[PDB]
């Protein structure tokens, strides 16, 4: 599976069936039809003890892997119930600024996306999560072209380290309070992985409020590549899903 014209996510329901499931994600979120639901609690964040590990090219994107060992880097409140722990984050970008986020805001598209995935601690592990409908929390952010992000720095530095599939380099002490928006406003609903297995297993909580980002912040994760060491390069770009239908689900909003 990939994101090119012959193994794109046209072609991800042949070996996911699940890709025309029920509550597939990403989603259009439909501002006039979001529903403010007053019952939401406040999102409550915990990663002054966050512990980053290394950095890796996976091939489809690259990730920040974390200790999720303990109650470090805990998500909870919201639409939650129980703590979830961070074990990692990623992006999603495209070719061009007009393009890139996975959710749409009344059909508007951002330059890039940030999930930060979590999952819940009464089922032990990760690989347990990923069987409840309940199993995962991931934790959405829109990234726009604006003013560079400082507390993005470190990551696009690294970038060189790990062009390819593959590799993968020792990051510690990175601090991932640095890539959040002054605000906690949300939106969510019940959706899935947006990349394969599609497991159905997520709580999505994508915030209103968009992070901005330099355009050369941006130019440097569109030199990745998707191919490994000594293979025809394959840049990194469009990694993204586009969106899914509803189908029935209701997007609740905490504002
Ligand atoms: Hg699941
Ligand atoms: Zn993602």
């Amino acid at each position: 599976w990939g994101y090119g014209k012959h193994n794109g996510p046209e072609h991800w329901h042949k070996d996911f069936p699940i890709a025309k499931g029920e509550r597939q994600s990403p989603v259009d979120i439909d501002t006039h039809t979001a529903k403010y639901d007053p019952s939401l609690k406040p999102l409550s964040v915990s990663y002054d003890q966050a512990t980053s590990l290394r950095i890796l090219n996976n091939g489809h994107a690259f990730n920040v892997e974390f200790d999720d060992s303990q109650d470090k880097a805990v998500l909870k409140g919201g639409p939650l119930d129980g703590t979830y722990r961070l074990i990692q984050f990623h992006f999603h970008w495209g070719s061009l600024d007009g393009q890139g986020s996975e959710h749409t805001v009344d059909k508007k598209k951002y330059a890039a996306e940030l999930h930060l995935v979590h999952w819940n601690t009464k089922y032990g592990d990760f690989g347990k999560a990923v069987q409840q409908p309940d199993g995962l929390a991931v934790l959405g952010i829109f990234l726009k072209v604006g003013s560079a992000k400082p507390g993005l720095q470190k990551v696009v530095d690294v970038l060189d380290s790990i062009k390819t599939k593959g590799k993968s380099a020792d990051f510690t002490n990175f601090d991932p309070r640095g890539l959040l928006p002054e605000s906690l406003d949300y939106w969510t609903y019940p959706g899935s992985l947006t990349t394969p297995p599609l497991l159905e297993c997520v709580t999505w909580i994508v915030l209103k409020e968009p992070i901005s980002v330099s355009s050369e912040q941006v130019l440097k994760f569109r030199k990745l590549n998707f191919n490994g060491e000594g293979e025809p390069e394959e840049l990194m770009v469009d990694n993204w899903r586009p969106a899914q239908p509803l189908k029935n689900r209701q997007i609740k909003a905490s504002f």
